[PDB]
DNA sequence: TAGCACGCTGTGTATATAATAGCTATGGAACGTTCGCCGATGTGTGTTGTACATACATAAAAATATCATAGCACAA
């Protein structure tokens, strides 16, 4: 990819003594850039990752290059260990395993052999936006190499600590514009859209009488959000496109999941059921609407479903939802003549959550994506299958929300 | 006059020779029937001691957000 050689030209310029951060999309090949840099340096390279799936991907890249089984390419994890050799090495480690404090499973010595014997020379950190934390400062404080590299896709955080990475690892060298990359490769056009649904009177006065995170249980459970949600679901099913529903709250995800009758993936869920739901979403055309929480978004991103719906949201964590949204957008690439990606933000008027979703839309403006407002698409008035459209169901839902407030 | 005893009559017995008719024991082959003592040495289990792989509540980490309290500032 041209931008990858545009990033490698900086390494080809000076050669020795360099450190910086390279911003590349998730769908791009930053791991290939790490492989090329590993071929240019030829030394013990350590790749800092947070999940085993990324370790398996880096191992697949090592297989795409050459060798992995002979005593040279090592693997560090809490399950097994593998030997290494000087002058050339490729190993992937976990942040929580290298960090620690005093808990030990007779494996911290195996890491202190890679760090004690001084077999290093190249540092690779996956997702640098997570570095602003004490454990990563300890990791950097326990390592020292000749060349450092930071592979990440985003860096927008409101912790005011992203600027420290300019001296902890190095200043950002190349930031690729996702619009020009969309022109190089169709990574699904980004259509940002907020749905403005009216707010009922009872949920408005009860919403004002509530506060903190409890008023979210009155912002999400609005009947017009159920009507507009069903209208968007039936609309996308009529267009023949799969639907992914995001929710920062597990309770709302279970409510919409059970009322819509679709599979759901949330916390404390068996992994076999998660894999079954994933296979049903990949193969079965009857399941075109999935309800995914943060566990289903951080662990895996699927290239299907051009329809992304956002209902639940948390205060301040708008940039993280923009990063996950960006992961689902960049995950969809196949060079199509159309390829229209639709992001909907179900927001209710006069609520305290839309005013942060606007900050998320500001983050979506900083990336160059297109944003437009949507009050209501004509067609919901012709859907007799809408729930909570009658005053009876609205009063019953009001009583259910009041009971939910009495439980919390 | 009938059993008993005596004399008389018929039969089997052994033998060569042939005629030349049916009659039959024999060995083989095939189908249907009830039935099937103390000492020394050596094995033989079963609950269970030992043991391994996956589940699951814990520990912890890590990542973060929001009310309360002290101090400083402002008002009835």
């Amino acid at each position: 990819r041209p931008y990858q050689e545009k990033s490698l030209s900086k390494m080809f310029g000076n050669g020795r003594a360099r450190s910086g951060i390279i911003v590349l999309p998730c769908g791009a090949g930053k791991t290939l850039v790490g492989i090329t840099a590993a071929c240019t340096i030829k030394k013990s390279v350590i790749v800092l990752c947070t999940s085993s799936v990324s370790v398996m991907q880096w191992r697949q890249q090592f297989l795409x290059x050459x060798x992995x089984x002979x005593x040279x390419x090592x693997x560090x994890x809490x399950x097994x260990x593998x030997x290494x050799x000087x002058x050339x090495x490729l190993v992937v480690s976990t942040y929580s395993m290298v960090a620690n404090x005093x808990x030990x499973x007779x494996x911290x010595x195996x890491x202190x052999x890679x760090x004690x014997x001084x077999x290093w020379g190249f540092i690779i950190l996956d997702e640098v936006h997570v570095v602003p934390a004490a454990m990563f400062r300890r990791v950097v404080s326990t390592i020292a190499a000749h060349a450092k590299l930071g592979l990440t896709a985003t860096l927008v955080r409101e912790d005011d600590k992203i600027g420290d990475l300019n001296f902890l690892i190095g200043p950002k060298l190349y930031e690729a514009n996702w619009m020009e990359l969309s022109q190089k490769g169709h990574i699904a056009n980004v259509q940002c859209a907020e749905v403005w649904c009216p707010m009922t009177a009872e949920f408005y006065q009860e919403y004002l009488r509530e506060t903190a995170r409890k008023r979210m249980l009155l912002y999400i459970m609005n009947p017009t959000k159920f009507q507009a949600c069903q209208f968007l679901i039936q609309y996308h099913e009529r267009r023949g496109d799969k639907i992914i529903v995001f929710s920062d709250n597990v309770y709302a995800l279970q409510e919409y999941a059970l009322k819509m009758g679709k599979p759901f993936i949330y916390g404390s869920t068996p992994q076999q059921e998660r894999m079954n739901i994933l296979q049903n979403f990949q193969y079965n055309d009857q399941i075109n609407t999935i309800f995914l929480s943060k566990v289903g978004d951080t662990s895996i991103d699927l290239p299907e479903a051009t329809c992304l719906i956002q209902i639940s949201s948390h205060y301040g964590s708008r940039r993280q939802e923009a990063q996950r949204l960006g992961r689902i957008l960049r995950a969809k690439r196949r060079n199509d003549e159309g390829f229209n990606a639709f992001f909907y933000s179900l927001v209710s008027k006069d609520t305290q959550e839309m005013y942060y979703s606007t900050k998320r839309q500001a983050f979506l403006v900083d990336q160059g994506y297109a944003f437009k407002v949507i009050t209501h698409l004509h067609g919901m008035e012709n859907i007799p299958n809408l729930a909570y459209a009658s005053p009876r169901e609205r009063r019953e839902l009001l009583q259910e929300v009041l009971l939910k407030n009495e439980e919390a």
